[PDB]
């Protein structure tokens, strides 16, 4: 089934500045975006920010301010700082959009319709910062902004508080056996595997009804009135998961604008998501919640939600994005988060080991690399030169680079992008280790024949690897692409992910009379 390349993050809240979680959890769904385009896929990558909810009135009130100016501000900060962040998402998405609202009213009546959704009561605990329902299992003691004790979130250690109300639930409870079913014959729908066993775990245990609406006065009205019934506001959640079908509905023009809502999501060919990348954080939401919602209304599920480490949202101490990438370069920056970091909060995330991977492996194994094999001491011709007969030595290295693709894909379709770059980073020492090993320079001297044949297969790993860390490396790529003389046609593609895809006679692109692709830092 060829259909357009969905992929997600997720939607933020806007009771705060962005900051360094949501524009890790953005650049997940970027690069992930930019791989499937790079082998030539349709791709539509969405990102967007949640401005419903009473977390997000309260915070606005706090600032004593408007909902409605409010949240335009913060948003226009999230839109500032992803525009800054170089990335390439084919949409932002907000919840106020009326068009959104309208596929929430859908999607609610055909929940109703369906018979999912009942009058009825929670009286529980309820956490705002998180706008999440809790049982007492998962709170526990703790202290407010005061000082004062009280009960905290487990999860989070947030503030909890006790909810009485008439409230219209969704019967989660019926959706236990079904969603067992679809967990199991699907073992790769939810990564890592850690977090799908949590989530079976979960649902063995039992799913009770989950309340869908609240009490218009708690929201302070800054929601989405429930259809046929506006005393009552839909709860935030479903509101915001809803952000997904909305955006497979949605014809966007050149200038990124929203013009037009489809009625049916197979009119564009996204729905379901082929991947959710979210935070472990909000894990319940979008493998129990979600799946329920689509199999009550009778959609599809998506294919694959990836939890990584981090957490969406959170908390003297600072890591600015934008300033650290001013500090230490955007693709660096991107490259560091992507390959510090696995499905875990740990990772040295020190100025000491920024250094540490900017200078070992962009600066020395990297750029190292490049500059070597289009220097004019080496290339003395300036071109991509015709090789010689391959010694065995030849051959193993050949048969890395080879084989490269094949494996840096299936790291990026678990999706697991760590995996991928620790695989380019592999055979890029290998092509080192092949170049110190022959020494080109000592050959220009002494057999240029031979060194044709060396100069031939560094210069096509250079380009295959590079290629592999196009979505890791946009900018960079590009001037590695420019540097090597490779032509556009040769920049993407399943057809050049192949050796030997640029011709020998193929002329190397100008140089500059200083010039560096990563340029090394003190300490
Ligand atoms: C449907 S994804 C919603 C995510 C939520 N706004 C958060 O920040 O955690």
């Amino acid at each position: 089934v060829e259909k357009v390349f969905f992929v997600t993050s997720p939607i933020y809240y806007v009771n705060a500045a962005p900051h360094i979680g949501h524009v890790y959890s953005t650049l997940i769904t970027d690069v992930i975006g930019r791989y499937h385009r790079v082998k030539g896929e349709r791709v539509f990558a969405l990102t967007g920010t949640d401005e419903h909810g009473q977390k997000v009135a309260e915070a606005a009130k706090q600032k004593q301010v408007s909902p409605y100016d409010f949240t335009t501000a913060v948003a226009g900060e999230f839109k500032k700082c992803f525009e800054q962040m170089d990335y390439s998402i084919d949409y932002f998405i907000r919840t106020t959009n009326e068009q959104h609202k309208a596929v929430v009213k859908e999607l609610w009546t055909k929940l109703e319709q369906k018979g999912d959704i009942y009058l009825g009561r929670y009286e529980g605990w309820y956490s705002i910062s998180d706008e999440s329902f809790l049982t007492p299992q998962n709170i526990t003691d703790g202290v407010d902004k005061d000082g004062n004790p009280c009960k905290v979130s487990l999860e989070s250690g947030h503030v909890v508080t006790w909810v009485s109300e008439e409230n219209y639930m969704f019967r989660l409870s019926a959706f236990r056996e079904r969603l067992l079913e679809w967990y199991h014959a699907n073992p790769g729908c939810i990564v890592p595997e850690f977090r799908r066993r949590e989530v079976i775990r979960a649902v063995e245990k039992g799913l009770p009804d989950l309340s869908v609406s609240r009490a218009r006065a708690t929201l302070h009205n800054w929601a989405i009135p429930v259809p046929g019934n506006p005393d009552h506001c839909v709860y935030v959640w479903l509101d915001a998961l809803t952000n997904y079908l909305t955006g497979s509905r949605l014809r966007v023009d050149e200038s990124g604008k929203e013009v037009s809502l489809v009625d049916d999501f197979n009119e564009l060919e996204r729905f379901p998501a082929d991947v959710h990348v979210i935070g472990k954080d909000i894990l319940k939401f979008h493998a129990i919640y979600w799946p329920a919602f689509l199999l009550s209304a009778g959609l599809p599920l998506p294919k694959k939600i990836v939890a990584h480490g981090w957490w969406t949202k959170d908390r003297g101490n600072v890591f600015d994005p934008v300033e650290k990438a001013e500090e230490f370069g955007y693709d660096a920056l991107k490259y560091f988060l992507l390959r510090e970091s696995g499905f875990s909060d740990d990772g040295d995330y020190s100025d000491k080991n920024m250094i540490a991977r900017l200078n070992g492996e962009l600066a020395d194994t990297l750029g190292n690399l490049v500059m070597r094999c289009t220097s004019a001491k080496i290339n003395v011709n300036g071109e991509w030169p015709s090789p010689a007969a391959y010694t065995e030595e030849d051959e193993s290295l050949i048969q890395l680079i080879k084989d490269l693709p094949g494996t840096a894909d299936h790291y990026y379709l678990i999706p697991d992008i760590q995996k991928a770059i620790i695989a380019v980073f592999d055979v890029l020492r290998a092509i080192n280790a092949y170049v110190t090993d022959m020494a080109p320079w000592k050959l220009v001297k002494t057999d240029p024949e031979r060194l044709r044949t060396v100069l031939y297969i560094t210069l096509e790993g250079v380009r295959v690897t590079t290629l592999l860390l196009s979505p890791i490396l946009p900018r960079k790529s590009v001037v590695i692409f420019d540097m090597l003389g490779v032509p556009e046609v040769h920049r993407k593609g399943i057809e050049n992910f192949e050796f030997g895809a640029v011709p020998p006679g193929t002329r190397l692109g100008p140089a500059v009379e200083g010039e560096v692709l990563f340029s090394k830092r003190s300490t």
